[PDB]
């Protein structure tokens, strides 16, 4: 299982409701995280158990409550950050430069929905964070990004 570090959840983890849509909290909410686009953007998260394989899809809709929110024009999912196997337990924190993906809709101002994809041996888990993309974010802390290693 994991819980996001940064941007923030939703909503509260629940162990149990991460095989829900958005860890169960399908509604979309306002106290979005800002989330700079000049590159300084990360997504840190933290798993209880390694390996697993972890991605994230994206939604440019206000109102993301639903997978449909979460696909490109042609069906397939907006894969915001590639799937890759992690080895570590703990931390893990990966670069995301919103501004390097293929989609109309990534401008200072624009409002999305982080969904992050997991899978380490007891389901597939997804939590959500809810961001606004500013061109700059100043304080942004960044002590949270690590990757944990044994
Ligand atoms: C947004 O507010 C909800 C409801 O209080 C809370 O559960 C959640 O942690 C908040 N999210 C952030 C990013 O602060
Ligand atoms: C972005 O989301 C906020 C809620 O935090 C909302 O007030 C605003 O209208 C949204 N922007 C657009 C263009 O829908
Ligand atoms: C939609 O995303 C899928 C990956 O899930 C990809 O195969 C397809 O090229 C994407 N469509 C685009 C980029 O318009
Ligand atoms: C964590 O590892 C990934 C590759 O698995 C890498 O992209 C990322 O930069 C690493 N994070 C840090 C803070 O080293
Ligand atoms: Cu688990």
């Amino acid at each position: 299982h994991f819980q996001l570090q940064w941007p923030g959840a939703r909503g509260a983890f629940v162990a149990n409701d991460e095989v829900y849509f958005c860890g169960a909290h399908n509604n979309v909410t306002t106290n979005r995280t800002d989330f700079p686009l000049d590159g300084s953007g990360f997504v840190s998260i933290k798993s209880g158990h390694a390996p697993y394989t972890v991605g994230a899809i994206i939604s440019l809709e206000t109102d993301a409550d639903a997978w449909e929110d979460f696909k490109n024009s042609s069906g397939g999912d907006q894969i915001a950050i590639a799937y890759r196997q992690v080895d570590n337990s703990g931390t893990y924190c990966v670069p995301f430069n919103p501004s390097s993906l293929n989609i109309a809709g990534i401008q200072d101002g624009a409002n999305a929905t982080i969904q992050v994809v997991y899978t380490g041996g007891d389901g597939n888990l997804y939590q959500c964070a809810d961001v606004t993309f500013r061109t700059t974010v100043a304080n942004l802390n960044s002590s949270v990004c690590t990757n944990s290693t044994h």
